[PDB]
This record gives C-alpha cells, sequence and structure tokens, in this order.
C-alpha cells in the first residue's frame, strides 16, 4: 500500500526555483494541487497560494512532462441531486 503522505512538503515558492533549475521532470496538476517528480525518483507534493496560468508555458518551454486532469465529481451527474 502507498501512502500520499510519504511525499514531502513543499511551497510554491520552492517549486518555482526547481523549475528554474531544471530539477523538475514532471508535474501533474489537479485542482489548487500539483504532484512533483523530480528527476532523482524523489517525489513530493505542492500547494499553489494562487493560480498561475503563466506557470504552464514555463514548464512546456522546459521540457517539462505536464499532465492535466482537473478533479471529478461524479455525484453531480444525478438528477435527485439537482
Amino acid at each position: 500500500m502507498a501512502s500520499e503522505s510519504n511525499g514531502r512538503k513543499v511551497d510554491y515558492s520552492t517549486f518555482l526555483q526547481e523549475v528554474n533549475n531544471d530539477q523538475v521532470r514532471e508535474a501533474r496538476i489537479n485542482g489548487r494541487e500539483i504532484n512533483v517528480t523530480k528527476k532523482d525518483s524523489n517525489r513530493y507534493t505542492t500547494y499553489i497560494p494562487v493560480q498561475d496560468p503563466k506557470l504552464l508555458d514555463n514548464l512546456l518551454t522546459k521540457n517539462v512532462k505536464v499532465v492535466g486532469e482537473p478533479p471529478e465529481e461524479p455525484l453531480e451527474h444525478h438528477h435527485h441531486h439537482h
């Protein structure tokens, strides 16, 4: 069984610095939270205090892998809720 807590906690500011240093390998986006894998196989999770659309463009210029998957709410599909 794998636990999410194992990932080191990282401030958004720290993440930006790592991007500039081309240390990040992959960044998954899910709502306000981003899950990140470093080239060194170390895993961590970072929170975005304020949405930064510019960040996406930066990751592309660095040739960093980007994944998008907004949170899903299957409950909303139900008509009874409305």
